[PDB]
Order: structure tokens, then C-alpha cells, then sequence
């Protein structure tokens, strides 16, 4: 008997691990110490959960993932995916936090950040398939995942984003996605695969963990052959403003679904008419947040820190709707737009910024019971 | 050719390392990124040092420490005192920055925080000696130090101090000097004493240093008999309103001298008339503020994070006058005063504070520059 009919799945974004993949000392990803959202929605009656999905891997990746994350089951990238860009076709295997899923029984997704993008691209698989796995499995036999087939619906209830860069980010065109900053998360990944590892930064697929009986010197020989090194499949280029119109290219509105989406700004202008970050921007956004607001064109320069405004109210090609604080967010096909969250960094979202004491825990607590009125709401006016 | 005629040495506070000391990744003591007061000092043309001295110890082993990094030579603690505390008698050799110091080679001296206090009993040492060393040397012969001797004078021309607790903090009383903290500073100590380490926190006279061919476990069983664990003979002790209240009535004012000293708030009055941290306090410091703010003495509330500022304004019931910022501060033999820097945290003043982006650079640079020209007014007017 939980109050909401359909379990809320919140999907974290890039960088974001949770639950038991998190490491020794990490910020609890869903509220920091400010609300914990997981276990506070609980305790007030409702069914939610954290979605764990690749925190360095491209939103096609991340949203296989999500699937067999909600679905259960042994991830299934594609076999056309897979030769494509060079990686395993086949993932981690999850016990499924609803293996009923199917068309009727319903889901709500709530995604921050690339967490967003994620959750459109798995239902628009969902709805639509993937065409190049259609046309793989037709020419050359074998199975295709249920996930690539296309024609399933009412599956998902809702989809709403805060802080998602629909629109993608200068924070990754002009740094994330440089080459030297991929070989320093590349890197990385590859030390956290080393066999006394027991985080999972969501790039194994690409051959990114160590035999028990392979020394760390053939380690590094094997993984330096691996096309990752050069691929655009993972999350650093589908963050970029190309990277993004991609998806928005290939995503459409489900008639059924209702979308929202919330944004935040913690920038100010200065005397030329740039953007800077207002104190209280968690500092490690500093930088990301001066290359934004210093763009040349105007309208890309408000900003939560790593994600300009423009990029979070809507995908630019999707239809949209300013929608104030007191309306239903009960309108299906659209994007809702909720008011800007005035002070709120892009961590703010997920209270994890210990830094700002203007933020605080009760405030956090009411922006996500909010979103859970809202859920109910769309559940009521079915 | 250097644009001063006496050197200045800067003296650290608690905590502090610096030069080489300094682990592999730590803060730059003396000006932070902001400004960096050695190099920069040096480039504009001044002759400057920065003392290296026993982080965790007394004001009296730090003192005698300070004398040997100035003149050069063995440390030596005192008979007396050594037998009296139980330590070493003799600690570390340093090279010496000023060999030839003596009665008419003069140093200016300014002390950050705790190194006010050390600065203070240095000069007591040279100008009235120490007298249990002198009545330990007249019963039982041996070689006593010239610095116990008294009757040095003409050697220091100024003390100016900055957020120095010359009435000892709560933060000391309260928390610092606790067996639960004690424990953990003398923990740090003992770990940082192991056979591969290359800093020295300032306990080794305690035995904290293992042998070569030491096992950690024998270590640990051997430095477990020290008297440190139940000594008064440290920081955490002399920063006590008590430790530093018997300083001063061993102190007394040198009419050559110029004293000068600065203080900073960074709290606010609440409701009630308690003090609370101002945003843009140095996180750390946030507890300490809180415990120092909340006190029933309310002269004692105001403070920068870890010291009230009727601690820092001068030592209590020594002559002061306060001054402004425009005038000469010439005047020997009393402590001047400086107006409160309004909104300066502790480590504003040495610039450490990388979160917060109201104390700028170009401002520090402005306060040390200004303590310079002080300094060369001291000399002009002799
Ligand atoms: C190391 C590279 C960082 C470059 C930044 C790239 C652009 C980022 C745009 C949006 C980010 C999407 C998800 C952000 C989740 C943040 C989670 C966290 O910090 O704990
Ligand atoms: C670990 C124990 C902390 C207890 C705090 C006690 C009160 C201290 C008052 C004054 C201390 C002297 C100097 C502070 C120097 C700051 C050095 C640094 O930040 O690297
Ligand atoms: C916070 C630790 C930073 C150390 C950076 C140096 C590591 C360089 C690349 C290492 C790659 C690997 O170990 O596989
Ligand atoms: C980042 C701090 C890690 C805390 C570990 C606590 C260790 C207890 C005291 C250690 C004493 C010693 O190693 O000599
Ligand atoms: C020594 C442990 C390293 C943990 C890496 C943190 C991963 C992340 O930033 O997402
Ligand atoms: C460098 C610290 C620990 C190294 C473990 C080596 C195990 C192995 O490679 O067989
Ligand atoms: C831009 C500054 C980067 C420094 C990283 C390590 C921080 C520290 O060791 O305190
Ligand atoms: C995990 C400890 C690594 C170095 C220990 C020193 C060994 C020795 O005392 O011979
Ligand atoms: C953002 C913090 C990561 C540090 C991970 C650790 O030290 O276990
Ligand atoms: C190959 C074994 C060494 C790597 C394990 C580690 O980094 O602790
Ligand atoms: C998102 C992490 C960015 C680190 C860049 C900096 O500290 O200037
Ligand atoms: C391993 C680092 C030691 C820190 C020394 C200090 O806190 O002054
Ligand atoms: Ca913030
Ligand atoms: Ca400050
Ligand atoms: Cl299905
Ligand atoms: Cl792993
Ligand atoms: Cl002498
Ligand atoms: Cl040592
Ligand atoms: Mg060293
Ligand atoms: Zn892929
Ligand atoms: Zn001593």
C-alpha cells in the first residue's frame, strides 16, 4: 500500500555513483546530508529507488542500463552498438527492481542532470526501438533485446529533469570532452578496474577491469589497444552542444507522457554583460561556470555552474510550456518549465553542496515532496 | 641593499609548517595563493624569513626553538625545564639565519596567531633569561644557553601580531585542550614520527620518532611511556585562557620596542546576543566560532573563528593605546592597537582561505605592504 501507484525511479547523472557502488567516503548522491531523499520518501509512505547506471558512459549506454536496472536481467547493448563502436555487447546483470515491467504497469522518472537525457533516450527505445538492431537481427539471425524492438507504451507515467543539459554544455565542448581531460577520466577508470577494486565507474565494457592473475603492466598494454581512447560513445561527448542536439534529434514527444523540468541559476552578470558565479556555486564549479557566462552569445550565459539556462528548460527542438509554481504539472506531450530556481548551483538539486549554508535541508525536502505532489497528481488525472 | 635594515622573520602559528617541512600537498602558510608574502616581499626589495618552529608544542619550546632558527645552532630546551617536563634536553640543529645576532644586530618580529605568544617569550628570554635554568646551572655547574642568561637587549626592534590569542580561546578550553583531542594531535604526532617520514610536527623531543630498525609495534609501546600524554608542556595547553594568562604575568614590556597588533571578526550578532560565523568564515572553523560566540561573558563572544577578539587586542593588563589607520604606529613600549578588520576570519590573515572570494588578493597584499612600511617607520625613527 504505498501512496504513489507507479515507483518513482530517480536516475543519477555523469560522475554520480550510489548505493553500494559508492567509495569509502562519498557524498550520498540523492540529498546530501541536507535530505536524504531514498530513505525520507520512504519513511513518509511512498515507493522510490536510485537507478545505479554508468557514470562516465554515453546516455545510449546509461540508458540500456536503466532498463535492465528497472527490468532485471543481463545488460544488452546491441549487436550492431557493439561492433559499431568497438565495446562488449554485453554488461553487468541486475536483479531488477520491477521484473513485472511491461506495457500497463507504470513507472515515474526523475533524472538530474544527464540523468535526464538518459531517461528520454531508454523510452524512446522503448517506444520507437533502435533501427540499426532491427535491421542487425533481421540480416544476421540471433536475439534482440525487448528494449530495441520498439512498440512499447505505457510504460512510463512521467519523465521529469532537473538541471539537464538538454541543450548540452561549453563546461564539456571547451573542457570535459578535450583530449586531455578524457585520458585523465580514462585513466581513471582504468586504475578503478584494478583486480582490488570494488567500484564500478561504468566503463568495463570497453576491457577497463584487471584479470586476478594480470599484472597491472599487461593491464595497461591491453586497455591502451581499446576504442575508447577515441570514441565518441561515452558521456563527455554526449554532454557537448553537439553531443546533445544528437539526441535531440533523434527523441520526440510521447503523447501520453508528462514532462517537466526544473533549472537553477548562480551566476550574476557583471558590468560587460558577463556571467559569473555568485558566492555560495560550489567552488569546484568556478571555472566551468566563468567559461560559460563568458560566452559570445548572450543568451548562453546564465548558468548553474556547469549547465548554461537555455540548455535546462527545454530540448531547443521540443515543445515547451512556462509553467508557474501553482499550476498542475498534469499536461501530457509537453514540457512543462517550471520558474528557475534563483541560488540554486546545479549540485543544490542533490544537497550535496556542504559548503552553502543558504540552502538548506527543509528547503531541499519541500522542492522533492513538490515533485512527488506532482507525480500523484499525474496518477489522479489518468 | 635590502630596502629594510633589520630583517623580518614572520612566525607561524599552531598547525603551521612551512618551507620544506610542508607535506606534499599543503597550504602556502604565509599568503596562500593570494599573496605570497616571502616571494613577493622579496621581489619588491625587503629581506624577510619565515621561521619554521615546533607546530604542536609549548610557547616555550617553540620559543627556544625560534632562537635557534634565528641565531643557529643546537636547540637546547634547559636542564631544568627538560628534567622538569620530562623531555629531551637537546632537540634538532638548525643552520641559522643570522649568525652573528647580538646586542645591536636588531630583527623585526611578526607573529601569526599562536606566534605572537612565542615571539613575546623569546625576547623575555634574551632581555631577563630564564631563572630556573640559572638557578639549575648555580647548583649543579654544566654549560647553561645564552639565551637563559639574560641581560641580550638592543636584538628586536618590533612585535606586531596577528589574530594572536594573547588571552588564550575557548576553542582551546573547550575543545583543543580536551583528552579526546589531545589524543588525536598526539596520535598525528606519533604516526608522523614512523621511519619514512619527512615532517616534523614538533614533538620529537617527546620521543615521537622511530628508530630504523624499530618495529612500529615497539614504537608504539615505547612512546606510550612519554610524559606528552599527561603534560601541560604543550600548544593545546598554552592556548587555554589559564596557559595564556600565566604568559603574560611573565611578561613585560621592552621600552625599545615597537608593539603593534591586528585582529579580525568574523561573526554577527543573533538573536539573544550570541555570535554566530559570518558566511565566508573558513568552514573549518565553524564549530569553534559557534563554541567561542556562545560564551556567558559576553566581551568574550566576538571572535574570527577561533580566537574573541578581546583575546587578540592585546595581552589584558598590559599598557595599550588603540590607534588608527592613518597615523605613525612609532610609539615603543605599549601595545598599539590596530582598528578591527571587519569581516577577517583567523586564516584571512595569512590568506589561506581559497573559499572566499571577498578578501582578494591585491587587499593582502595592501595589509603586508602596510605592516612593511610600519616597520620601516620603526627604523626611520630611531
Ligand atoms: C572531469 C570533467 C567535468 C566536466 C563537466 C562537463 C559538463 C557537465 C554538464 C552536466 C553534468 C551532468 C551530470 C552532473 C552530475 C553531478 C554529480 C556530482 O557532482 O556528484
Ligand atoms: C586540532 C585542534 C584544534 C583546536 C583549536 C584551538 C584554538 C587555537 C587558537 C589559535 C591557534 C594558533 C594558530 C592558528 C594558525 C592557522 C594555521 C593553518 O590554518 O594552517
Ligand atoms: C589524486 C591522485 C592524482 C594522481 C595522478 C597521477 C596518475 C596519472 C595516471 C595514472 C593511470 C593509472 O594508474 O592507470
Ligand atoms: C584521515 C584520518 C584517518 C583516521 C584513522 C585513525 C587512526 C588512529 C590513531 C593512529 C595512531 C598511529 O597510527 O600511531
Ligand atoms: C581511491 C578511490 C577513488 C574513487 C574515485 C571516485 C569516482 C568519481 O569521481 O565518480
Ligand atoms: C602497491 C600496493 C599493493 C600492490 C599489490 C600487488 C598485487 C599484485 O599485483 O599481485
Ligand atoms: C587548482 C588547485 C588544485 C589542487 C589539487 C589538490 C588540493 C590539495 O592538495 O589541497
Ligand atoms: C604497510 C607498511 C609498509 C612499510 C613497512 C616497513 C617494513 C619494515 O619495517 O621493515
Ligand atoms: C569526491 C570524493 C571522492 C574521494 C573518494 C575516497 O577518498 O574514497
Ligand atoms: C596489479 C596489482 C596492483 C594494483 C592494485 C592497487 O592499485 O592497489
Ligand atoms: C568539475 C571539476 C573541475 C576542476 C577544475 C578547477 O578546480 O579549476
Ligand atoms: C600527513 C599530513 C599531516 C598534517 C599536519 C598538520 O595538520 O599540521
Ligand atoms: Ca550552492
Ligand atoms: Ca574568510
Ligand atoms: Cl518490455
Ligand atoms: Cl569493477
Ligand atoms: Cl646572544
Ligand atoms: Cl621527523
Ligand atoms: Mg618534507
Ligand atoms: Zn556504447
Ligand atoms: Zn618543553
Amino acid at each position: 500500500q504505498p501512496l504513489n501507484k507507479y515507483p518513482v525511479v530517480f536516475v543519477h547523472g555523469f560522475l554520480g555513483l550510489v548505493g553500494d557502488n559508492a567509495p569509502a567516503l562519498y557524498p550520498n548522491y540523492w540529498g546530501g546530508n541536507k535530505f536524504k531523499v531514498i530513505e525520507e520518501l520512504r519513511k513518509q509512505g511512498y515507493n522510490v529507488h536510485q537507478a545505479s547506471v554508468s557514470a562516465f558512459g554515453s546516455n545510449y549506454d546509461r540508458a540500456v542500463q536503466l532498463y535492465y536496472y528497472i527490468k532485471g536481467g543481463r545488460v544488452d547493448y546491441g549487436a550492431a552498438h557493439a561492433a559499431k563502436y568497438g565495446h562488449e555487447r554485453y554488461g553487468k546483470t541486475y536483479k531488477g527492481i520491477m521484473p513485472n515491467w511491461e506495457p500497463g504497469k507504470k513507472v515515474h522518472l526523475v533524472g538530474h542532470s544527464m540523468g535526464g537525457q538518459t531517461i528520454r533516450l531508454m523510452e524512446e527505445f522503448l517506444r520507437n526501438g533502435n533501427k540499426e538492431e532491427i535491421a542487425y537481427h533481421q540480416a544476421h539471425g540471433g536475439e534482440i533485446s525487448p528494449l530495441f524492438t520498439g512498440g512499447h507504451n505505457n510504460m512510463v507515467a512521467s519523465i521529469t529533469t532537473l538541471a539537464t543539459p538538454h541543450n548540452g554544455s561549453q563546461a564539456a565542448d571547451k573542457f570535459g570532452n578535450t583530449e586531455a581531460v578524457r585520458k585523465i577520466m580514462f585513466a581513471l577508470n582504468r586504475f578503478m578496474g584494478n583486480k582490488y577494486s570494488n567500484i564500478d565507474l561504468g566503463l568495463t565494457q570497453w576491457g577497463f577491469k584487471q584479470l586476478p592473475n594480470e599484472s597491472y603492466i599487461d593491464y595497461i598494454k591491453r586497455v591502451s589497444k581499446s576504442k575508447i581512447w577515441t570514441s565518441d560513445d561515452n558521456a563527455a561527448y554526449d554532454l557537448t552542444l553537439d553531443g546533445s542536439a544528437k539526441l535531440n534529434n533523434m527523441t520526440s514527444m510521447n503523447p501520453n507522457i508528462t514532462y517537466t523540468t526544473y533549472t537553477g541559476v548562480s551566476s550574476h552578470t557583471g558590468p560587460l554583460g558577463y556571467e559569473n558565479p555568485d558566492l555560495g556555486t560550489f567552488f569546484l564549479m568556478d571555472t566551468t561556470s566563468r567559461i560559460i557566462g563568458h560566452d559570445a552569445r548572450e543568451e548562453w550565459r546564465k548558468n548553474d555552474g556547469v549547465v548554461p539556462v537555455i540548455s535546462s528548460l527545454h530540448p531547443s527542438n521540443q515543445p515547451f510550456v512556462n509553467v508557474t509554481n501553482n499550476e498542475p504539472a498534469t499536461r501530457r506531450g509537453i514540457w512543462q518549465v517550471k520558474p528557475i530556481l534563483q541560488g540554486w548551483d546545479h549540485v543544490d538539486f542533490i544537497g550535496v553542496d556542504f559548503l552553502d549554508f543558504k540552502r538548506k535541508g527543509s528547503e531541499l525536502a519541500n522542492f522533492y515532496i513538490g515533485i512527488i505532489n506532482d507525480l500523484l497528481s499525474v496518477e489522479a488525472t489518468e
